[PDB]
């Protein structure tokens, strides 16, 4: 019931609602020839929503908001993006001109910008040092420590016990390294069980691309960087 690539035209955007306020949203985009998922996460905080990543693009990001609108009608406030890459923030000057506040630490935003990638404006603070976490509303914001990139966050939603890993986190079905030009493999499976301690009852695990499970998607996630380590 989760959708899959062959669902959803580029262009188009999903909502899957994880729990009660708790929803992610699934876009795709062509590459090189392929067409590859992308998820975010949405969570309502009172009478509003916050924005966990862009839908890749400013083409997808406003099919999001016009699909949030049509779903759920509650005004999308602030966004936080957690990591650099354009399917974090490919989307974030849309995110701006229609009034979100956009937020990213300010490691993302430095690299941002000198890939010459849309920035958030607002930097979070707090989020420096690996193991870090601070509270952002409605969700608990971690740094886990350089994996898939030198910034990447991951957040947690502890009301529903929903992890987003973000594309720290590889689905399962995924066996083989994705692009790490800008990984550290060396201290991507240490992170990653920075994560696993962090939040070991987490009942529902997000990765930036493809399929929701459980928290074996970490040590998932290992086992494949681990092999692309040594090949
Ligand atoms: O494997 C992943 O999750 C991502 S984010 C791959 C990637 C990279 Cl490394 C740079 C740029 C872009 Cl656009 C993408 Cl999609
Ligand atoms: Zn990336
Ligand atoms: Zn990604
Ligand atoms: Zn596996």
């Amino acid at each position: 019931e989760y959708p899959t690539v062959s669902e959803i035209p580029v262009g188009e955007v999903r909502l899957y609602q994880i729990a009660d306020g708790v929803w992610s949203h699934i876009a795709t985009q062509s590459f090189d020839g392929a067409v590859y998922p992308s998820n975010g996460l949405i969570v309502r905080d009172g009478d509003e929503l916050l924005l966990i990543d862009t839908a890749w693009g400013a083409k997808n990001t406003a099919a999001l908001l016009a699909e949030i609108e049509k779903q759920i009608g509650l005004p999308v406030t602030r966004a936080v993006s957690t990591h650099f890459h354009d399917d974090r923030v490919g989307g974030v000057d849309v995110l701006r001109a229609a009034g979100v506040a956009t937020y990213a630490s300010p490691s993302t935003r430095r690299l941002a910008e000198v890939e010459g990638n849309e920035i958030p404006t607002h930097s979070l603070e707090g989020l420096s040092s690996s193991g870090d976490a601070v509270r952002f509303g409605p969700v608990e914001l971690f740094y886990p420590g350089a994996a898939h990139s030198t910034d990447n966050l991951v957040v947690y939603v502890p009301s529903a016990s929903v992890l987003y890993g973000g594309c720290a986190i590889y689905e399962l079905s995924r066996t083989s390294a994705g692009n790490v030009a800008d990984a550290d493999l060396a201290e991507w499976p240490t992170s990653i069980e920075r994560i696993q301690q962090h939040y070991p009852e987490a009942q529902f695990v997000i990765p930036g691309h493809g399929l929701p499970g459980g928290l074996d998607l970490l040590k998932h996630t290992t086992n494949v960087v681990k092999a692309h380590t040594n090949r």
